[PDB]
């Protein structure tokens, strides 16, 4: 799971909005917390 180094990122080709690390190089589709993450 990501987020030093993150975006939300559209995937641009086709099918879903994705959630990627930087440095490590990995997409999922997580929302990684905010404060609390709950899921």
């Amino acid at each position: 799971k990501l987020p030093p180094g993150w975006e939300k990122r559209m995937s641009r080709s086709s099918g879903r909005v994705y959630y990627f690390n930087h440095i490590t190089n990995a997409s999922q589709w997580e929302r990684p917390s905010g404060n609390s993450s709950s899921g």
